[PDB]
């Protein structure tokens, strides 16, 4: 029993992290086979970031200006290519610790583990969600660019995120592994606005089910509601609307606990309009939205991986 | 910027987890060199746990009744010994992935990472603290016994905890790697009482400093206080008393932020006696006590490990 914000075991990712330097700048890279993936602004100085012309900047660099380091062994850059906002540094030796991997672009509301790195060396791992406004509220210091987010499907590692920038508002933006930014952000040091951030309603409902599984039952109310009335309340509190796809996803949770998805919504509606009044759920005074329905099933059933 | 409950990278521990079976029972073991460490109640059935005589139980077993599995490769038990509540299963081949490691017994209030495992296979990693009453509020399902807690001092892994039991109150108890239980618990299925659980005051103060470092400043009050007056307030809210050793530990945080340790206590005292009134600190509506002063320095300075 019990519930925790669990991250994926990081060992398969640790062996893939390398240190990349172009000039003075040092950030992290992902060493898969004979290619190193890293943010393209490694070729920039602090001056270039205010208005970079990446095409012109990269042309002044050559394969010899890139120093990719893995521990105390140095890799030789045999070729470089720019794919969107990511740089593909081809080297001569394939990574012996290359795992079965996949590149995926996740949707807002999905969760993943971030392996925070500095100078190519792991420092810690934590679980987070992609906000509906395509940002992440992580912990990134200077030099942590190039740290990757990932999920683990048993034996296959699914890389979904590479960190690029901290916005002036202190939130973090990045790309998929093809270099396409999540959200309307560009890799340039200018004021960039993220959208209004909403609460991931389907995630909150799955967390309420986890509370029921682990003994927290006081919020189970005496009312019910419909999928049109609840969304009316949800919109007022900046909650994202619930669809029938979300109801279908919560099905196994409803079957395991005996509480209908619509019934749990009425419980949440009362929580929204009347607060929690000094009481906690699973040790929290706030409604939690960084657990997906799949995360709850994984932790409550104890699925393992390679 | 930003703050997260970060766990240590788990790769060095993943290569040490094996599956141990004696009869029907299956739990996890720690494969270091040519010894496998696992809870001694692996030799028990569900019936034996109500009143086990471990000496008599182990005598009926022999080296051939232990099946230690690592992935799809099986280890041969060449010898067994019982040290307190842990079983030392000596095998024939040393673990090639054995890291530089240490056995440590931590104190209450210290933090560590748990690698939750089932059937010898990793499932997830999370950070937690040893409560003052020597329990941990983790996430352990059936078969997760033998999962280990650890810290990483750059290149050396410090194993400090092995999970043994879930108390009837849903909290979790375990031992050090020499098999000595944390707290007054025995490995037997009987009603066992943990002490009153208090809040780790020095941890809360370090977290307040982290809030100041990351921009949360509203709680900085206009009063001050002394180390005898604050403990008077702390005792009323089940907060553990602050000593001069705790003040010395918070020194670098005070120097980095310019706020005296005694001044921050007066801020906390007001938070205790008057609440937080619908406001949050670092995204939390509750006062957090599972960050040590060392954790805050590590995350705010970005220290890395082997």
């Amino acid at each position: 029993s019990g519930f925790r914000k669990m991250a994926f075991p990081s060992g398969k990712v640790e062996g893939c992290m390398v240190q990349v330097t172009c000039g003075t700048t040092t950030l992290n890279g992902l060493w898969l086979d004979d290619v190193v993936y890293c943010p393209r602004h490694v070729i920039c100085t602090s001056e270039d970031m205010l208005n970079p012309n990446y095409e012109d900047l990269l042309i002044r660099k050559s394969n010899h200006n890139f120093l990719v380091q893995a521990g105390n062994v140095q890799l030789r850059v045999i070729g470089h290519s720019m794919q969107n906002c990511v740089l593909k540094l081809k080297v001569d030796t394939a990574n012996p610790k290359t795992p079965k991997y996949k590149f995926v672009r996740i949707q807002p509301g999905q969760t993943f583990s971030v392996l925070a790195c500095y100078n190519g060396s792991p420092s810690g791992v934590y679980q987070c969600a992609m906000r509906p406004n395509f940002t992440i509220k992580g912990s990134f210091l200077n030099g942590s660019c190039g740290s990757v987010g990932f999920n683990i499907d048993y034996d296959c590692v699914s890389f979904c995120y590479m960190h690029h920038m901290e916005l002036p508002t202190g939130v973090h933006a990045g790309t998929d592994l093809e270099g396409n930014f999540y959200g309307p952000f560009v890799d340039r040091q200018t004021a960039q606005a993220a959208g209004t951030d909403t609460t991931i309603t389907v995630n909150v409902l799955a967390w309420l089910y986890a509370a029921v599984i682990n003994g927290d039952r006081w919020f189970l109310n005496r009312f019910t509601t419909t999928l049109n009335d609840f969304n009316l309340v949800a919109m007022k509190y900046n909650y994202e609307p619930l669809t029938q796809d979300h109801v279908d996803i919560l099905g196994p949770l409803s079957a395991q606990t005996g509480i209908a998805v619509l019934d749990m919504c009425a419980s949440l509606k009362e929580l929204l309009q009347n607060g929690m009044n000094g009481r906690t759920i699973l040790g929290s005074a706030l409604l939690e939205d960084e657990f997906t329905p799949f995360d709850v099933v994984r932790q409550c059933s104890g699925v393992t991986f390679q």
